[PDB]
């Protein structure tokens, strides 16, 4: 029968017959205790033992979220929505093993995104039944406490220290370091890879000293800690704890007695509050995310990066072509799913204070002027393409580019990619192009299947990036093959080579958006 | 050779040039000397003279302050007057081809000097070559400049402002009533100036009074929409009162203020014009054009947009290093004897000297816009940046913006781009094609081979002479030859212009569109 003896107990999975083969999927193994009762809003502890054999054979609890229903019934909005009922006992992990059980297969651990408030491992696209078989590697998947339950930070106080959600991952990565050799995995060749908050969490694990021995390499897909939304300042994050307690009716006597009120009230009672906690919110506001807790993160991430106090390893970071367009349909004026969404001049201007509330009028006019240099004016699609690039470069494109530039300075091979392919089955309209988060379908090898109505060009592309994603994990270079493939050069600060991922042609280019990103580096900080 | 004018007879020289000869009349009076009572007032028309004027010598130059920054340097004193200074300076010079032509087209030169210096008597302004090779008539002028030519008390005819501009207008009116007897068509007259005549010719397109004195215009590195061209009537009246207390003359009425100012000797007025502006720029026009109500109905930018101007052909153009001539006159780190490599800080200090009143946030905006280098290693790059932020904002962008709005009313605008640096340029090489050195090639000085001008500088000067003259005659700059690029018109959409260099002249599109887009659409906010 199919059972593996953990250093922790016994768990069994299933047979998933894939592509005409088989994989071993142990899905929903706990790596910590149910964080309710006497232990929530705090870091997780190591789980003791179970005597009954654990049936780790169905998607465990998605951790509680504020479920997005701004457009009910639509696929693309309900696609990222958790596939499992919500609660606080949510600290499980999925792991798919290629069958037959391998010898020292390279391990990959996916960190889901969602802006440190949403997201869950149980989603259909975060799944590695493909990656496990096509390249014969082990794929691990985790669920961490998201929102105010894993990122409520009272600095120094153990009862709510901060970045507990990031500590869930550190414990989840510790489980794989303890007992994945029983599954057949190589605890020495372990690659992190995430997206939009996982890529941000992947980068934060390059900083945390407690994780310097728990993985080998990193892959950052449209995310990094130097993004303006990744880490919030300490005495602004500690504040949004006090206003939360002020919100739930808790008057202060000291700073410790208050936490016990935070615990008594209901789970969804407090997630109702993750929207009012920040008054000047914006569609890219992280109301409760990572911060400087002194234990997980010694200082602000930009300081440790500049001083070079991070894990010296090889990374694979890249962005998509139209990251910013996903955030315009959630509040920006004149932007809808069922339009073509043309805008005039100042709906871009007022489309700036929605994303830049605390910026001077000179700052917004500087943003407007720099993104107004038209190649063709009377082109009506100008201002909507401009606003998408404004949100895209400020939040994901440049933060990933300059991170690699600074990471490359310390002498480790880094590779950058630019995803320009729009999937045919993307349910959102065409004006949003290659949208944020819709490249992971290719990363997990979904087009590799013929029954999802994916065209042949996309599956050749999916098999291409799955091969290099896997090759980088085992070897350190995301090479395709030799004697028929386009070489992926290393990114370094002087030439800044990056690889394009599309169906037309995988090209080598230099200095991605160097003219645009210079604004957000050399001028906008001075505004 | 002797002739007769409408107010007497002049007696002119003869100039043996190019083997041929050309007749000159240097120092003809076109206005009564504005001395004593008549100073600060518009020029009064001249009277008959019983004598017969001998126009055989360059007349005196108007009272001005000498550029003594570099004593002994030919480059700084090339623009200093060669005649003795006096207020009796409203004279004009005419050059006429031999034999006397039938109806030769006339070209009137307006000298520059920031409305503070300059004269017709400079060697760079010698028209004896233009009249010989093209058989055209070139007429030079002398107009009052400085306080004695542009003192502005708006409304009061004792000092109404723009008298220097009226000195020009009276000199044009002299041409259309005398040049027919000289051998030229009065109704085919072309105006060409440089950097203050270019701004003056640009102003003659706006004044209804001068609509009848010329046919077409030629602007060289200057326009009325330049930021230094026209002073607002507010501050222009401060500079008048600032000049009063500097000369101990602050009194009740402006009748009494001009009385003492009219009684004080000229250099007591001249030596104090550097203090009328508290925030003095190397391009600070102490006393220039004003919105007086007589020459300019209102501010010039509103007349260009509304459309009450003389509709005709123009020929505008600038050079690629217009701004570097002003960097050695106050900008720190820049100097004439040194490769003027500056740091980033010396670039910011230079910005404060040329942009005193604008924001700090605005100074960082013009900084960041001009640091997208083609090559980051280039140490020269910060030096070249300051040279163009003051070249575009002052000369390049206003000139391009002038023809764009001028041509939009159905007129034929022709834009050039003088790229060649003269081999005889007495200033160092880091300044490139400097502001005001197109004039040597416009007047045809390199054609006399007794000077150290390369052959590549003659055929350039010889070219520029024909096109300038043909534009005066036929309305467009043709050059009669098969192998020479036909200069197309400048319009708002495609924006074609012709560069002028020694190797060959090619045409380009939308000169410095990226840089001026910052000065057109972003700088007026900061
Ligand atoms: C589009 C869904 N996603 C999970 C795809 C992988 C990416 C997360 C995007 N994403 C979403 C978001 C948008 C729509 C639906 C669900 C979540 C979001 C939603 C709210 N209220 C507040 C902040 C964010 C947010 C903040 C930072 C980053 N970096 C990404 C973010
Ligand atoms: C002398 C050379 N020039 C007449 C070219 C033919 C150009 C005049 C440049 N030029 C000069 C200047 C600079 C150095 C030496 C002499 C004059 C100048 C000097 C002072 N104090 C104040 C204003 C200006 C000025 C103002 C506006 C414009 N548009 C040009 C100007
Ligand atoms: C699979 O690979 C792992 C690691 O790649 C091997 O384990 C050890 O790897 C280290 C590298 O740091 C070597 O120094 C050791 O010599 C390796 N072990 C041995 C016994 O040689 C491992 O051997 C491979 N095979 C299995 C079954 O794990
Ligand atoms: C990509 O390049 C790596 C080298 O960086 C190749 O790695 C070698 O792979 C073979 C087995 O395929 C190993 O025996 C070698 O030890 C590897 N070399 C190393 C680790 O330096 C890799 O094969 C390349 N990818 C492909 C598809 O050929
Ligand atoms: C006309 O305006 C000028 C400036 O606009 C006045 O002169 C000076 O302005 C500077 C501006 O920084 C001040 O620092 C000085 O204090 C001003 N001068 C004096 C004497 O206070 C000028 O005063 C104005 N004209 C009149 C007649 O007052
Ligand atoms: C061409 O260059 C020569 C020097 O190489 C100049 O010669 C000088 O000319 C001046 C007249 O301006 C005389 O006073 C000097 O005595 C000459 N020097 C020598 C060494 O002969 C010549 O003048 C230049 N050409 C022109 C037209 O000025
Ligand atoms: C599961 O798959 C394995 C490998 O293909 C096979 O040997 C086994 O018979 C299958 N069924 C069970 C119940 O293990
Ligand atoms: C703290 O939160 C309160 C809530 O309104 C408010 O004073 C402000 O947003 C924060 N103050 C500081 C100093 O961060
Ligand atoms: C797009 O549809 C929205 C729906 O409310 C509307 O507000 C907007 O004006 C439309 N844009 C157009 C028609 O360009
Ligand atoms: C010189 O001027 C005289 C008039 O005095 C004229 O007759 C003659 O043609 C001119 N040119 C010469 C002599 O070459
Ligand atoms: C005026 O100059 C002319 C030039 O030949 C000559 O008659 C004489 O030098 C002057 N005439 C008188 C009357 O002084
Ligand atoms: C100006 O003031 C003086 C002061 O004595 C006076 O005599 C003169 O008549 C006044 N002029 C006018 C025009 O008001
Ligand atoms: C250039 O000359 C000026 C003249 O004072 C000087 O201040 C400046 O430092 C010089 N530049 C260099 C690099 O020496
Ligand atoms: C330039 O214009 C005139 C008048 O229209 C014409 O006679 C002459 O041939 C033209 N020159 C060229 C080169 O076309
Ligand atoms: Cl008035
Ligand atoms: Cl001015
Ligand atoms: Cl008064
Ligand atoms: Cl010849």
């Amino acid at each position: 029968d199919i059972i593996i003896a953990t250093k922790n107990g016994k768990v069994r999975g299933m047979n998933l017959t894939v592509f005409g083969g088989t994989v071993t999927a142990f899905l929903g193994i706990p790596y910590a205790q149910p964080p309710l009762g006497r232990l929530r809003f705090k870091k997780p502890q190591s789980l003791t033992k179970w005597s009954d054999i654990w049936n780790a054979t169905k998607y465990a609890n998605s951790c509680c979220q504020n479920i997005d229903q701004s457009f009910p019934g639509f696929h693309g909005s309900e696609m990222w929505n958790p596939n499992t009922d919500l609660s606080e006992d949510c600290l499980y992990l999925n792991v798919w093993i290629p069958a037959p059980k391998p010898k020292n297969a390279t391990v990959l651990i996916w960190i889901y995104g969602g802006g440190f408030q949403t997201g869950t491992s149980s989603l259909h696209v975060y799944d590695g039944k493909f990656l496990a078989r096509v390249e014969r590697v082990i794929v691990v998947s985790m669920n961490y406490r998201v929102g105010a339950l894993g990122f409520l930070a009272l600095p120094g106080n153990p009862e709510a220290p901060g970045n507990m959600g990031l500590f869930d991952q550190q414990l989840a990565l510790q489980w794989v370091q303890k007992n994945i050799a029983a599954f057949g995995g190589n605890p020495k060749s372990v690659t992190l890879f995430g997206e939009s908050a996982g890529a941000a969490s992947v980068s934060l694990h390059l900083l945390s000293p407690g994780s310097h021995s728990l993985f080998t390499r990193a892959i950052l897909q449209s995310g990094s800690f130097n993004a303006p939304w990744a880490v919030t300042s300490l005495y602004e994050a500690r504040n949004r704890t006090l206003n939360l307690a002020k919100l739930t009716g808790c008057s202060r006597e000291n700073e410790t007695e208050i936490i016990k009120c935070l615990r008594n009230k209901d789970p969804q009672e407090i997630l109702l509050n993750e929207a009012f906690v920040v008054p000047y919110g914006t569609p890219l506001s992280v109301n409760f995310g990572p911060t400087v807790d002194g234990d997980f993160l010694t200082d602000m991430p930009d300081i440790l990066l500049e001083l070079g106090q991070f894990k010296k390893t090889q990374i694979l970071v890249g962005v998509n072509k139209d990251e910013g367009t996903a955030f315009l349909v959630y509040g920006a004026p004149g932007f809808s799913k069922d339009n073509n969404s043309i805008i005039t001049r100042k709906e871009f201007q007022e489309g700036l204070k929605i994303f830049f509330p605390g910026v001077s009028e000179f700052g917004k006019e500087s943003i407007l002027f720099h993104y107004t240099d038209w190649v063709d004016d009377q082109r009506p699609e100008n201002y909507r393409e401009a606003l998408g690039d404004v949100v895209g470069d400020y939040n994901f494109i440049c933060p990933a580019l300059e991170f690699t530039k600074k990471f490359s300075e310390w002498g480790n091979n880094a590779f950058f990619y630019y995803f320009e392919h729009r999937s045919s089955k993307l349910p959102w309209p065409e004006w949003m192009g290659v949208m944020h988060g819709y490249e992971i379908e290719f990363v997990f090898g979904l087009p590799l299947e013929r029954r999802d109505n994916y065209t042949k060009a996309e599956e050749i592309l999916s098999r291409s990036i799955v091969k290099r994603w896997a090759n980088f994990a085992k070897y350190g270079n995301p090479n395709e093959t030799q004697n028929n493939s386009t070489s992926w050069p290393v990114f370094k600060s002087t030439e800044q080579k990056y690889l394009t991922l599309n169906t037309e042609s995988t090209r080598i280019m230099t200095k991605l958006r160097a003219q645009q990103c210079r604004f957000w580096t050399s001028f906008f900080p001075k505004v």
